[PDB]
């Protein structure tokens, strides 16, 4: 019997190729590897979600979740061709528990509706990133760094449970009781590699009081490493209450970002000592806000913006190759940042982002050990994106932002940030001493191999 036959049985809505649902389907974020899955499935109950599981099973195909479809990798159209891709789209369920601090939030969420329903139903928030399109599924799954990061800590820090259905076809709940090898895994390493996590229960943060934002730009290529190294020297000391990220690209923009959780007349202590070793004549804006606001703020929409933009921010998709790296601190010598800006420098159409981390935040201050989330020591991480229009500068691009990679790993560690998913990395990058541990969960919960990607947890330990 066909997966055609096979899925009907369960009833969730199908898309097969050579149909126009299944052509539209196929949309994700990067679309440079653009997979063609065997089928697209959208369940919308847990029984099935094990529809689908049991007949990828039967009919001998692969099978990966998506949430947001963000993946950097294409990952959740499978890594190759032929995959049945669960797409969680149906998985809303919302709650929100006052007393607990908690919050019930589905797999297929996108961080922007939940920003919204978390605001109006209570004030509250997780600290997720600020890409509204980006499903809360991956994201919470890899790490998650968002504006309030370095206060309440990384979205999978905030995992408190997770259900999924797992191999065999089992509904299994995860949390600090009930299978804590598993819990352990998916804040972390969550992606595909364990089954497909239906719904999450958050700890959820206060937000109620006013936020200020404030963001200082220039567009001058001389003034690049003293900018960036005037943000080293300040992000050595920012306090929790502060969560930033640099931002620096080819055509001489850099920029210093960020959310203070505080009013906006105790700011410029707090930023002081950067503006005064940074270059001078920033392009000044500071604005308080509250936490919906913010969330607007941050991605571009002015902060008289109606709220209800969050369920309907359009997603809009690139063409790119991506690569990360960890700093630890004090951050890159002088040497390093002049390598780096250098590298930057031969070519274009690129762009790099710093998130701080650092011994203040919440991020660094967890035990390490305790999660498959491991880079708990580091100052930032350093996004880097090489992109393209034209199929003709692809292999350009690529060795352009690989070099940069190559160019920065002299100064820095070798550690990369599993949500700026590369496949060029070695899983020891991402999981370093968690990984036997990794492996071990893997066989007990996935003997079959039935959840594989390119970068999937192997079932084989290193010897
Ligand atoms: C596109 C995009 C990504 C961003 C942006 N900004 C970020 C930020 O401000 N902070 C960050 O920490 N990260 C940012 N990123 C990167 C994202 O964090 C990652 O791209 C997330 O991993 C994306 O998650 P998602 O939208 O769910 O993408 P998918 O491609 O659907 O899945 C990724 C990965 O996880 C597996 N998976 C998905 N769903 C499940 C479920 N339900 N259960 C188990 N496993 C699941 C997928 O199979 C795949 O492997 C800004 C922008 C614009
Ligand atoms: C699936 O595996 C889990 C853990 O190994 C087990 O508890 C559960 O009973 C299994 N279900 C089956 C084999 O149907």
């Amino acid at each position: 019997t066909t997966l055609k036959q096979c899925l009907a049985k369960g009833g969730a809505r199908t898309a097969f190729p050579g149909t126009s649902e299944y052509s539209t389907a196929r949309l994700a974020y990067n679309l440079r590897e653009r997979y063609a899955p065997s089928a697209f499935v959208f369940p919308t109950t847990v029984a099935q979600v094990q529809n689908a599981v049991f007949c990828a099973k039967q009919v001998g195909v692969g099978i990966v979740p998506r949430g947001g479809g963000h993946s950097y990798e294409d990952y959740s159209l499978g890594g190759r061709d032929g995959v049945l891709v669960v797409d969680m789209e149906g998985f809303k369920q919302f709650s929100y528990n006052k007393a607990a601090k908690t919050a019930v939030v589905g797999a297929g969420f996108r961080l922007g509706p939940l920003y919204l329903a978390l605001w109006n139903a209570g004030k509250v928030t997780i600290p997720a990133g600020n890409c509204p399109t980006v499903g809360i599924a991956g994201h919470a799954l890899g790490g998650g760094w968002g504006f309030s990061s370095r206060k309440f800590g990384l979205v999978t820090d905030n995992i408190l449970e997770v259900q999924l259905v797992a191999a065999n076809g089992t509904v299994v709940t995860a949390n600090a009781q009930k299978n804590k090898d598993l819990y352990f895994a998916i804040r972390g390493a969550g992606a595909t590699s364990y089954g497909i996590v239906t719904q999450f229960t958050f700890r959820v943060h206060d937000v109620s009081a006013p936020v200020t934002h404030f963001k200082y730009r220039w567009n001058d290529k001389a003034v690049l490493f003293k900018n960036f190294k005037s943000f080293q020297s300040w992000g050595l000391n920012v306090p929790a209450e502060i969560s930033a990220a640099f931002y620096m690209d080819p055509s001489g923009v850099s920029w210093l970002e960020g959310t203070y959780l505080g009013k906006k007349t105790s700011l410029l202590p707090l930023v002081k000592t950067f503006l005064a070793s940074a270059a001078p004549n920033p392009t000044r804006v500071e604005e308080e806000l509250n936490w919906i606001q913010l969330i607007l703020v941050n991605w571009n929409y002015p902060s008289n913006t109606n709220p209800n933009q969050l369920n309907n921010v359009p997603f809009t998709t690139n063409t790119f190759k991506a690569k990360s790296i960890y700093v630890n601190g004090p951050g890159l010598s002088d040497a390093g940042i002049n390598a780096m800006i250098n590298a930057m420098n031969t070519g274009s159409n690129a762009y790099f982002i710093y998130d701080l981390y650092g011994s203040q935040s919440a991020i660094n201050k967890v035990v390490p050990g305790e999660t498959a989330f491991i880079h708990r020591n580091s100052l930032y991480s350093i996004q880097m994106v090489a992109s393209w229009s034209n199929d003709n500068n692809a292999v350009t691009q690529t060795s352009y932002i690989t070099r940069y990679w190559k160019v920065v790993r002299t100064y820095a560690t070798g550690q990369a940030y599993q949500n700026y998913i590369d496949r060029d990395m070695p899983l020891s990058a991402y999981y370093g001493s968690s990984l036997s541990t990794l492996i071990a969960g893997k066989k007990k919960w996935d003997p079959q191999n039935v959840f594989n990607f390119p970068q999937s947890i192997p079932l084989k330990h290193h010897h």
